[PDB]
């Protein structure tokens, strides 16, 4: 595989600072301090090895999680004040080209920020699911059991903006057709 070099080649500048440290947690695996082990030497793999790598595992889980919060709250704003704008366009078009395609462009904007963030989800989630099968090959110490849920985990916002982003498909094909 080539995961270094494909998550540094797919950085958008405005989640830049919010990725995942692959590198960072790659170097701290081969940080072992325990007892030189031969081989035809490298240092054991020890506990207190294991807990600096499951803290700094964690403060990275809690960057990529802040940032994917800010930006789909950001969307669920923009997608309610779109809503509201389409609702009352719409009305008064029951009871103009141009004010459809102002609302067209502006709603297409949110669809390509939601694939956007769908893009830092899914390389952010493969960064993990990568580093802590890595973990479990090189150290032979496994996290998989406890992270495969941690990451799994659903956050409150999570059910409230899968049903602004299935309104926003709704929404963006009512002003495309009118
Ligand atoms: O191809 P790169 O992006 O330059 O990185 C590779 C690659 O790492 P990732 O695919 O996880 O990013 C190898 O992983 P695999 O092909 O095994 O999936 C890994 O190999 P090992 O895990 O067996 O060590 C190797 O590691 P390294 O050379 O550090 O031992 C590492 O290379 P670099 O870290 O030097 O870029």
């Amino acid at each position: 595989m080539k995961f270094g070099q494909q998550l540094r080649s797919s950085i958008i500048r405005e989640y830049q600072w919010h990725y995942i440290d692959y590198d960072g947690l790659k170097a701290d695996l081969k940080r072992a301090s325990g007892p030189l082990v031969a081989s035809s030497p490298r240092r054991e793999w020890t506990e207190d090895d294991e807990s600096r790598f499951v803290s700094k595992l964690e403060a990275e889980l809690d960057k990529v999680h802040a940032k994917q919060q800010v930006k789909a709250m950001e969307i669920s704003r923009r997608i309610a004040v779109s809503e509201r704008e389409v609702q009352d366009v719409v009305g008064r078009l029951q009871d103009s080209e141009e004010e459809f395609m102002l609302l067209e462009e502006d709603l297409s904007d949110i669809i390509a920020d939601v694939h956007d963030l769908a893009k830092f989800v899914q390389v952010n989630y493969t960064g993990f699911y990568k580093i802590i099968k890595k973990h479990d090959k090189m150290t032979g110490w496994r996290l998989k059991p406890v992270f495969d849920t941690r990451l799994k985990a659903k956050p409150f916002y999570k059910e409230n903006y899968d049903a602004s982003v299935v309104r926003l498909s709704k929404l963006y094909d009512l002003v495309r057709t009118r």
